[PDB]
């Protein structure tokens, strides 16, 4: 617990919330010496909806991880590229990346369905080109990390 | 104050002259273990007037301080962007970016009113392409640690 | 032993596998004091035939190193960008990248050829244009590593 | 000189050879506590002429430092673009870069001139797209530490 490190990047907008935040990969110790990369990680997406002005309901929250190729999806997309990530299970989650209508932001989408319980939730949130260009500056500097290649350094 | 570092990148110029620095983010270290971000990171700007053939008046400056959103709207700036910035207080300032006529670089300005004491101040530096190339690579590799990113690492 | 690291970036297809790496530079410590760089750091890829569903023939791999100057020649790739790289012995061997019809990623092609045995390989591997990405990205930020640049530290 | 380190990045052709290395910059201790910087960081590029194949004159070496400023130049260069940066003295100095005339590189090339003396020496390197992609990776990379930025991380 004394490796824990909490500092998202946030976008608040009104109709929901948005935070990202990188997760590293463990590693094996190996026996003979050295380690080796075991769990992946991933740069960690939280969304969750607003129930008034300013107001956001942090108990309905939904995640959704992004593997280091998808990352490469995000950072190498150009201000009207757009991208879809489909995660299977029961629960299915599907995230969407679109350009808004004048090239000055995107929608970054969230579903969630459980079509056995009928249940069905949707958490969008704009985000500027800065609040992107954020997100792929952060995200390229994190995905050395996240694929442990930070470990290759004289 | 062991840990203060002082590296400015300045620019010199006719009227006025233009500091850049990053300023960390404080951090709170948790009882369970851990820290969390605190008070924002920014990338200070600092401006002064000249007074003379390469003499500057340090005592009339005026600060303005770039979010890390702020600094994604720089970084992200091609050839021919502009872009605004205005921060609320009494005294109000805004920070405008446009490019030369020429695309060869920018003027960067710093706007201060204060509309009851009727003072108004501006002060503008030019900069070459080469000059807002060191901003962007320096800004952009600031950037991770003003957000408190560079914490996640293997 | 103990400083050994892996980490590879790795893309399972259908006919074939590829994996990358980095490896350090060696220094030479000097008698007067400081190192100099010895042996040169590469970016080793690793290529090795399917056979089978999901299923791959570790044992008949085949290796090739990317020179700083060749993981340039990676980094500076457009989108419908080319490069083959020829290295001589025997047994000579050329790496070729080479985008797909669609500009959505690209072939990368490994020739293994011994004349004199007529023996005749090719291990070939699509990388998506995210994938690729990866590969840019990470490659760039081993890049300094690989050169023994990251020495040059305050 | 415990600290000295030694990994040029060179490049070696018909008529002559470059090489470039970051030099750091110097930092004073305050009294009262953190460090300042004193003495400007540069990336030094040394030039030498050949004598005969792959045979080369160490003797006769010429040197030409770019400050941080003229490395923005230099990382912010298109394909098509070109640079020169004259430096004063006695001996006057100047360095070009221009591509080539299929935009598959440069000519690097250092001009020394004491008129004086009447002497006059030109140096000029070719370097390849991939080449010139390890000079703007690795120069943007070293520009945060010449500056010294690297100093402020968490």
């Amino acid at each position: 617990r004394e490796g824990r490190v909490f500092a998202p990047y946030s976008v608040f907008k009104g109709a929901a919330a948005l935070s990202a935040e990188p997760r590293l990969p463990t590693f094996n110790r190996l026996d003979s010496g050295g380690v080796k990369l075991n769990r992946r990680g991933v740069i960690m997406l939280t969304f969750w909806p607003s129930v008034g002005e300013r107001k956001y309901d942090w108990e309905k929250r939904q995640l959704f991880a992004l593997s280091a190729t998808e990352v490469g999806s995000l950072i190498s997309m150009g201000t009207r590229d757009s991208s879809e990530f489909f995660h299977d299970p029961q629960v299915r989650k599907s995230l969407s990346i679109k350009p808004n209508a004048d090239g000055s932001g995107y929608f970054i989408s969230l579903s969630v369905v459980n079509n056995n319980l009928k249940t069905n939730d949707r958490f969008t949130v704009p985000v500027t080109t800065a609040e992107f260009a954020v997100m792929r500056t952060a995200f390229s500097f994190a995905l050395p990390h996240i694929m442990g290649w930070d470990r290759f350094t004289n």
